[PDB]
């Protein structure tokens, strides 16, 4: 109910081995059942406003939610989290319609909360778990090679403490993209010291909201290519049990479920968006991707 | 109070008639209430009633719409405000004749004249005529922008491809305003101008609409006039004042289906606005649609916001016609009187 | 350089010989000098010189300065790339000429044929021409702005008053762009459309001289045409050539004040872009915040420095030359 599994089915770029209906919420490629599906017609601004926006609404509750984009590479999880600018300048990002959620939702919290005519302020985060271990990606100061520490929150036990994670005050949609401009060169030069990692890697973006004082977040998670391991084989289980209600939840045993736990358990919505190719030699991937998001929530056929 | 909700019953088409359908609607300006017939042909009991500022029976003439709904409006322009009127409702049900109107056949009425002229010409032969009677100097621009399927479209660019898309950028001086970037404001000087720039409009419009996917029932469109005024009067004060007015005909209320989809979506946040500036919330969602977004500083701001709601009054409609009056109620809720 | 700087001096005209007047400027075309006799007597064998990327001498054809001055522009534009060409000079020293050019005496010609045509009628001509011949689907714009005391106009908007101001805003969407607020961008389909456009935009700025005084000598005037071109992967090019016809060098005193004020900046701007400084003042006046987009890039940027050759202009002939040596420095060859 508070945990949606959709699907999103990319354009190619001839044989196509997959297939999907959004009324009957089915992708065949082999059949499974989900919360929704989009096919390779789907647009930015579809999935926006079906998976994303619902989900905006309670944190701006003061609630605290998560989005993840799972699959392998090639299938869309960089085009739909974070999206490309359409050609020759010809539009602004709030209104590029080739924008993917991480700038719709920045758009979006400060069309809702500027409507809303009350004092709020707005903070970003984001991080890189590579090989275990996590990184800055905001950091203007830091050299890229700087591990950061996490430890369990004296304060909070469904919490952790990132320390000295940066948290960047927005403070107004403007300046949101100097701020991911900056974080995207970093990366690049993350990716070439270390082992052509931008596959290997999991991004976490949180934003954070303080409504004067009501407090909403939200993550959004674009994970490290599901081909074929720790970190995706953790947030399945992780998911299997807040699907069923299976006691003990095993949090500690990935970085990104520790970091998590907090948003993956307590008054929450969670959404997975499975991305997958229709192309001829994704195949076997195709359907691993299925499955994992028919072990995330088990929905039997109609 | 500045926002009014008015409805307007048109009489049956051919269609409904070849179709032996039987009229459920029944108007009674007098107590501004509109019934429904709920129960099909079995039950003749069901009714459902609800009131609003002002209801128009089928026999409601172009004018009695003009005098009730747009003069004061119109009052209050020429005073210097900015001000909003909107046709809501069911494809065919009228809102085009109500803002547009329609030549007489066989010829005779000038389109001054003309009984069946909608809210459009009768608004700007009244602009012509009542500044030109006070001697106030002024000029009068137009534009047409058409909301479809998400993009901005200009209808009185004389020169550019129907397929020209523009782009809305905010207002560096107000947040309330936006800039369409490209959009004709063209300076009309008198009242045949403004005939043959809108003529020209209509076939530009033809042409889109030949072109692109379920044109009328799928737009927004926002007719608006801008007037410079500036009155002077020897020994005496020399005024000021710039006035405006939207005049909305909406896309459709019936309801790719992500087309018909997102049309539902701005109707939706329209609803909201309305709802909330009636209710004097503080939340008034303006940025959560593009139509709300570029109509925020009319509707912001001190004004008079109409909304004409038509209907057809066929069994057929039944529940888009039901459709249209919950939304016309939920804008603005007026408490139905004892009978 | 993609900066060319190139000098015009008109012929000796008939009222300078019924003032009596002497002819004191030399032009070498193919030494690309100009130098000009600057005593009167006082020595008179005393001579300035000044080098620059041309030269053209009162026996140059509009024809020639399209070939060498036009063209090669007109190729980068067409690649998708924005230039932007001045005229810049004293008033009656020629840049109507050339950037308009006049018609033939008769009724001899059509202006696409007309000898006399100046830069802006070849060079639309010549777009229609040589993208119709490429076969492939284009769109042309074209828009007319004055600044006239810092204030921006329209003049091919046929309805608008001749007084009515526009407002300029940043574009968002890129680091170099403006919006002008209501700036009209006219769409035209053939060589004909632009006569009408033009001839209107003509009788505009003729009513708007009427009105407010000097004018045509004391307002930038800059012709836009946009080109939008279809490739095949699919894609659109787009283009964009300013022509700028600067208001007169020489020099109410206020404006005067104010118009050597943009045109001293952008004098600022040009050589700060030959011999690159880190910080290139473009938002110093509206006339550089205006062709910022058509000046960082790639870019063939060229000036055209008109001059009178006669003794009654000494004083405003040598700053004009002195304003083009200072924009880009060349240096006199043996
Ligand atoms: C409309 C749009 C979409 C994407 C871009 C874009 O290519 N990037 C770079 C990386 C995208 N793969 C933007 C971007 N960068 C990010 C960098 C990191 Cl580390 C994480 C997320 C993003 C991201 O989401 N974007 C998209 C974006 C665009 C505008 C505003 C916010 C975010 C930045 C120029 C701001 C530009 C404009
Ligand atoms: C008395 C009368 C009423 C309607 C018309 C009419 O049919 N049209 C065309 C549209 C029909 N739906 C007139 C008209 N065209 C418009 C075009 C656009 Cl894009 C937007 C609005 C109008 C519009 O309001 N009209 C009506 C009209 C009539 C006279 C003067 C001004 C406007 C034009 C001949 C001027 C003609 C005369
Ligand atoms: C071959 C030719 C050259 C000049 C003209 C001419 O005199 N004018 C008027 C302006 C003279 N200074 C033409 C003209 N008008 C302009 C008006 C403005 Cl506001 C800005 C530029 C021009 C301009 O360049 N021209 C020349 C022209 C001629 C034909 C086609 C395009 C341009 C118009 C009749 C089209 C006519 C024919
Ligand atoms: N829904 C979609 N619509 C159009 N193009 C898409 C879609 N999904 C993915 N793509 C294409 O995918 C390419 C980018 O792949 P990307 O998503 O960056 O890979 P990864 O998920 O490994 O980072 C782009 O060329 C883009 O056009
Ligand atoms: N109140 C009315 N009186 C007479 N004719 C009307 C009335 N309302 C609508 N019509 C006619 O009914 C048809 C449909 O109405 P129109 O306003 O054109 O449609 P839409 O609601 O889609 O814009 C048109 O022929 C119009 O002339
Ligand atoms: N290169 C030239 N060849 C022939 N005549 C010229 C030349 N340059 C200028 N003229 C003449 O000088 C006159 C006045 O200068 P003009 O062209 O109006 O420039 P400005 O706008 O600076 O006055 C024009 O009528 C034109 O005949
Ligand atoms: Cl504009
Ligand atoms: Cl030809
Ligand atoms: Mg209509």
């Amino acid at each position: 109910k508070n945990i949606q599994v959709v699907v999103r089915c990319r354009p190619f770029n001839a044989h196509s081995i997959v297939e999907c209906d959004p009324v009957r919420k089915e992708v065949s490629v082999k059949t499974y059942t989900f919360d929704m599906v989009f096919g390779a017609s789907t647009k930015q601004i579809d999935v926006y406003r079906s998976v994303v926006c619902p989900i905006l609404d309670e944190v701006i509750m003061g609630y605290n939610c998560t989005i993840f984009a799972y699959g392998q590479t090639g299938t869309g999880k960089t085009f739909t989290m974070e999206g490309e600018r359409s050609p020759n300048e010809e539009y602004t990002w709030e209104e590029d319609p080739l924008a993917g959620i991480i700038p719709r939702t920045l758009h979006q919290i400060f069309e809702k909360l500027t409507d809303n005519g009350t004092e709020f302020s707005v903070k970003v985060s984001l991080l890189e778990i590579y090989n275990e271990e996590l990184f800055d990606l905001l950091n203007p100061s830091s050299d890229v090679s700087e591990r950061l520490q996490m430890f369990d929150d004296p304060r909070n036990k469904r919490g952790v403490i990132i320390k000295g994670l940066e948290e960047i005050t927005v403070h107004n949609k403007d300046e949101v993209y100097q701020i991911l401009e900056k974080g995207a060169a970093k990366r690049t030069t993350a990716a070439t010291l270390m082992n052509a990692y931008s596959s290997r890697s999991h991004s976490v973006f949180s934003v954070t909201i303080h409504m004067k004082v009501k407090i909403g977040k939200l993550n959004l998670v674009d994970l490290a290519g599901s081909e074929n391991n720790q970190s995706l084989l953790t947030l399945g289980r992780v998911i299997t049990a807040l699907v069923e209600r299976t006691p003990h939840v095993p949090y500690r045993e990935s970085k990104l479920t520790r970091i998590l736990q907090d948003s993956l358990g307590g008054r929450t919505r969670t959404s997975i968006i499975a991305t997958i190719s229709p192309a001829s030699l994704n195949l076997e991937e195709t359907l691993s991707t299925l499955e994992y998001a028919h072990r995330a929530k088990n929905i039997l056929n109609k």
